[PDB]
């Protein structure tokens, strides 16, 4: 019944049938993206119209189309032809990955480059990577992938251990032609294997780890109704899934007495970019927009009980479309469970004689995706005390290169002759805020130091200052760890019992933002990543910080063009966009497979409640 | 056997007997501090000499003494008379705390102040707080406590809800004299109760929480030998306990194949200061040095199974001295357990077809202390991948005041008429480093941005730079979150297989440091707290960043005096001192009892190993 329910296999089948009968899904067509549209703004929305947005690619070279269909009425609502030289190319298709290696294997220039290195072409894997926009005028309007080569010594070998440096190729995946093959010189192919399951490398496995058993003998404390509606320890929310963004949280609300109080209307990771900082022409174009270009939801892992998710686990199995419109289930793609989280509150009072201890816990909603060599876990946490937290976990295998003789200022050495270029992993969280309703505002809070003098004779005083962000042109903010800078989202029309606006405080990790030169292509295409915080006025079509079609878009789409409207955000329906990321100088310990590193952010109540909201937690 | 074993009840009894026999522990003497001395630098050394350091107070006014005793040989090694007006007073005795409320209850100035407020003296509790050093000349060379008053309506009432603002008294606890009573005016005593176990405030307790069962059917994976030596998943260490510092970690080392490789010789929280930022004369002197003035180990809680520590727990019960030299056991004062810690490493490889997942775990060593209204948990974590982490958890009841009718820039309102002054909680971690041995150096590492141009034509390159700190005068460093600043401790004489020096990287949280004006009393006494990182050359007597005698001591001791020696620290026996803290602007949700907030730091290997150290972790 809920408009926020996960797409079903039947809905996707009906979308396929509607497109085919409309003539929009012939044999040269591919679905590059399909997803359900959220309901438009309207608190009296009663008639359910479930609609899907579809991007349709054409493998024969015709212009692609953006289509909106209504599965409820069985109709096409609109179909627009796209001019990709203007507004960007469609996301990369899974079937285009294989094309790159196959086309190169018959190209005379590629084979000559391999022959000079004495590499058997049957052992050379090609990583198919997004192209970006650089100096090559012939690429405008064409779907290009760029290929970098790795040697696989045998079928189970880790090819990442054996990069073929000094060589790159560009491929038109529609006309199926190799546009350029660039050979800048011969580098030795690193010879050590990186096979982390080979006993010769691992040594004898440890026998010292004893089991940890985590069970819930009465079942979990949360309930799941309607397929994806969660109720847990006064929290209420809907868990969505979109093939582009992955797990999306809707309608995050907290039951305060007899009142269901909204907090966040929609929470998602709306983009993530991985820019590389190696100036070699072999790699200086390399920037992954994992969300915008590749679609992180379509590569979600099936998560195995006891290994990926430990404890009393409830799974969701989202359904997505394949390239032809057939439904495909991601079995066990989302894990949900509660976890003990240590002490919540504790005090032993001398005067009253009362000793008080309570334990904390958190609800975990997670999924894991694999894009080539990297694997990312996305974790949303709800805590008893009203805190909301997001954490990204980065693991997998680092992207490699040769390590040049003489060293490098932009590449780490991991093994003899094996390098790992410096890079970042930068995320954008899109938080469509709804603190006690939709009339919200953002304040920047800095610590204020005070000078010793009159009214501060001992020089001990300090204070804080809050600055209201009233218009989009002033709502592009930077972190300042030194002044303890945070941002508060409040509702100026909803007061707590002390007559103060209710609010939530955003605590950032204050990691470095995008390091590339401001005049670079990546800085223009990933402009969101240059600043820590953006606030926009809500609009239906402003979904991603990089725009709708990120692949080979020349730049400026998304947040810089939204902000340019300079709209009122002082007590309005607003969206907070938080940039946060990891700067990765690879270390020897990251090889041959990388231990998890993490980054994230959290939101804590700030006068949202009239007192601590966990006074009714029992002792157990 | 082990020179790092915990003090035994027998050793403490023997110290008492030795001091008695020497004429140093008659009826008028009190032990203010007693602790074991670490072995001096030198392998083997004096076969076994257990030495104890004792601070002896005299309740008749005679000068106190510092005494060193050898329990092994039954001898006093040295005894020196202290000039406390010069070098500082001894730590506060537990028995002096009770004196303050009793003396004030018979002082006619105090009674007049309470009668003016219509308060019954039998219901007024006095918080006895350390005095610091301010403008009062009569306090030099005397042991002073200052008292702030709270009303307790009935014996089980939380007095913190009812501060009596506008009133403070100073007490000489040796001569039993009230020196000053300062009354700046009547404030209403806030009337709402703060009794977090009263059903009228909590409402009905939740029935929704289902049990989480954490068990270890085969027992834990660590072994405890010699009372306090831990071996766990390649880690080796000794867990010490000192009445001033609390839990101290010794000889942290990692078994890498056939070699036991040192990492940290001694790790402790060597000071903690809590400065208040309210310029009211009633509170502008308020600064707690919980470690140096109060001794946090003395107030460690007994931790109860299932509430404080959950899972398969191994306890230590350290022994301390009371004020007469009798041994006192802190039953179950230290918890030790291992915890699941999610995914360690994960990759699903398209080309090889191998899917790989491993789980992480950590070893936890913790204790909890209660000082008046505040309770602090101290947590040390060891991870499978070589990471070492410290976390402090702050909870308890916030210190209160009246909330002035015209508002305040330095106090938060928590309830009608009830305020909570702004303050910080700042920690100093002392890390006596031993990365692969004692020849170490510290490098500061910053991200380096590069401009677009020749050799960086696409403007994507970025780099890093390392600066060796070669002498103490240049080793006082500040955080810079914007440039991703970290510090690496390396050993230039011990290289990994790539011929790079082995190292560990310190990751700070980059929270604000001390906010007080640099000319204030607290900035001089807590000078360590004004900078994020200090490095000194190791010396036996440089134990605490504030010096040996913090109570009522002006500046002149501690870290600024140590670094003035400008010693060589480039490949030497060095000590890292890291400042980190929380800046607390109390929120309504912190009342009537505060949910845990946290701060800490971590150290991760940086080319210490020749590849990932967790390749031999099994799948289970
Ligand atoms: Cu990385
Ligand atoms: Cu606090
Ligand atoms: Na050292």
């Amino acid at each position: 019944a809920s408009p926020f329910r996960l797409a079903s296999a039947g809905e996707i089948s009906e979308v396929q049938g509607i497109l085919r009968t409309a003539g929009l899904l012939g044999p040269e067509k591919r679905i590059a993206y399909l997803g359900v549209l959220d309901p438009a703004r309207g608190a009296g929305s009663e008639a359910e119209d479930r609609r899907f947005r579809v991007f349709i690619h054409d493998v024969s070279g015709a212009r692609p189309q953006e289509v909106t269909v209504s599965v409820t009425n069985g109709t096409v609502i609109s179909a627009v032809e796209l001019d990709t030289a203007a507004t960007g190319e469609l996301p990369v298709l899974e079937e285009e990955f294989e094309v790159v290696e196959q086309l190169l294997a018959t190209d005379e220039r590629w084979l000559k480059a391999l022959a000079a290195r004495n590499l058997d072409v049957s052992k050379v894997r090609v990583a198919p990577l997004s192209a970006g926009v650089f100096e090559y005028a012939e690429e405008r309007g064409r779907r290009i992938l760029r290929g970098l080569a790795f040697v696989q010594d045998f079928p189970e070998d880790s090819a990442w251990a054996h990069p073929v440096d000094g060589l790159v190729a560009y491929v038109d995946v529609v006309s199926k032609e190799v546009t350029r093959v660039i050979d800048t010189g011969v580098f030795p192919v690193p010879a050590e294997h990186g096979n982390y399951t080979d006993p010769e490398l691992t040594g004898p496995l440890r026998t010292t780890q004893k089991p940890i058993s985590i069970t819930q003998p009465e079942g979990p404390s949360f309930t799941v109704t309607g397929g994806n509606h969660i109720e847990w320890e006064k929290w209420s929310l809907d868990v969505g899934f979109d093939v582009r963004e992955g797990v999306v949280l809707h309608n995050i609300a907290f039951r305060d007495g007899d009142r269901l109080r909204p907090i966040i209307n929609r929470a998602s990771i709306a983009e993530m970019v991985v820019p590389y900082g190696d100036p070699s022409p072999i790699r200086s174009w390399q920037n992954y927009f994992d969300t915008g270009e590749y679609l992180v939801g379509q590569y979600a892992n099936s998560l195995e009980l006891g290994c990926d998710c430990l404890g009393d686990i409830t799974y969701l199995s989202p359904v997505i479309s394949d390239a032809f419109g057939n439904p495909r289930e991601i079995r066990n793609g989302i894990c949900m469970h509660e976890e003990d989280w240590g002490i919540l509150a504790k005090h032993s009072d001398l005067w009253s004689g009362i000793n008080y201890t309570r334990r904390n816990r958190r609800m975990v909603i997670s999924f894991f995706t694999t894009i080539g060599n990297y694997d990312y876990g996305f974790y949303w946490y709800l805590y008893l005390d009203g805190t909301i937290e997001f954490e990204a976990k980065a693991t997998g295998v680092v992207f490699t290169s040769a390590f040049p003789e003489g060293g490098s200022d932009n590449i780490s050495q991991l093994a003899p002759g094996l390098g790992a270029p410096f890079h970042q992993h930068i995320f954008s969280a899109r938080l469509d805020m709804a603190i006690d309703g939709f009339t919200n505002r953002v304040e920047e809070e800095d610590v204020v130091r005070q000078t010793m003098g009159p009214g501060n004779e001992r020089g001990n005083a300090f204070s804080r200052k809050r600055t209201v962000l009233t218009r989009e042109s002033e709502a592009v903010r930077e972190a300042d760890a030194r002044t303890g800078r945070t941002w508060i989202i409040s509702n100026p029309e909803s007061k707590n019992r002390l007559n103060e606006p209710v609010g939530y405080k955003l605590h950032a990790h204050n990691q470095p933002t995008l390091l590339a030169d401001p005049g670079s292509s990546i800085a223009r295409r990933a402009a969101f990543a240059t600043k820590d915080l953006w606030v926009t006025r809500y609009a239906d079509d402003e979904r991603y910080p990089t725009g709708d079609f990120v692949n080979q878009h020349s730049g400026g789409a998304g947040l810089p063009s939204y902000i340019a409207q300079d709209r009122d955000i002082d007590g309005q329906d607003i969206v907070v966009w938080h940039t946060f990321g990891l700067t990765h100088f690879p270390r020897v310990e990251d090889w041959p497979i990388m231990p998890v590193d993490t980054v994230g952010f959290k939101l804590r109540p700030e006068g949202f409640f009239d007192r601590s909201p966990v006074l009714d937690v029992p002792a157990n």
